[PDB]
């Protein structure tokens, strides 16, 4: 099966100065035989929020047992915002398997000390291409 | 063919409680003889807006014929913003078809009453994996 | 091999009042042997900014070598924002290559006299898919 995907609907609110695994947020590409070809990977957080004091936000990564293979974040346009509305996410990124990927995961990490808050669905996707 | 798309450039503004279509976001997968194995569904609604009196906003979802398999929001920082600004959403979510989908559509909902503007392009595309 | 991928970390600051290619987000689809079939293109800009004084904002676009497939926008919600916020931004369509598809980019446009910002990753992908 050359889709592979994992979903959740909340995750313990954290804060984090360093990237820190998404709970079920978990692909393992190892158990699938998938050891070869390339694999394009959706992160997709699409109703996340963040409070914090500082102009809040969250960074997002794709990780491979080898780190952070892409990142990027939302962030608000207000120092405290009047209320910290839904910021949908998305993150796109394609590996190659055959240089040692065992597994993916999502990750997240503060924007100035921010509450992270997924309390609704979110997803990471993958879809395996050979040559 | 194992790429599914539908795309549209606006839809009739409407105010809903409940998820209600968005016309055109509708693939026929039944019609494309496709009956087993997993798809990967992408709503991309890059350039909506919401007007409303109380913190806009919208709901989305991927439904098939057995429902909502997946959702999300966005929403304004601001009780009532200066300008509705444009707040891109995309919605990612792997569907068993097996388990008897026969179409999959792009839905929408108000966020407190808010009326909900497509006035550009939007998508929804899926990928067919069989094992 | 049906996985296509460009990445970036950066591009030059600019305005532009046209669709202008955002410099390494390009597919090069004639070159990968590739005459026939469809592509899923996604455009992932997920920590983009603009900064102006009238309402910011980017709009990005899908290209081909035959022109503008989809686009679409961001735009923040003040007329001059306290920060002007990460904004993350994602664009999915479907094109069929036998129209004579040589090339895909990433492409970018000022709203109302933006300057364009990309300063951390941003990827332009495509799956291929044939009948």
């Amino acid at each position: 099966m050359p889709l592979l995907s994992a979903s959740i609907v909340s995750a313990p609110v954290v804060t984090s100065e360093t990237y820190v695994d998404i709970p079920g947020l978990y692909l393992d590409v190892a158990k699938a035989g998938i050891r070869d070809g390339k694999l394009q990977v959706i992160l997709n957080v699409p109703t996340p929020y963040a409070t914090g004091n500082n102009f809040p936000g969250i960074y997002f990564a794709i990780a491979t047992n080898q780190g952070v293979v892409a990142d990027g974040c939302f962030t608000y346009s207000s120092k405290v915002p009047e209320s910290t509305g839904r910021m949908p996410f998305t993150l796109v990124a394609t590996i190659d398997v055959g240089s040692g990927v065992t597994f993916v995961k999502g990750q997240w990490k503060s924007v100035r000390g921010s509450a992270m808050h997924i309390d609704s669905y979110a997803s990471l996707s993958a879809i395996w291409g050979t040559a």
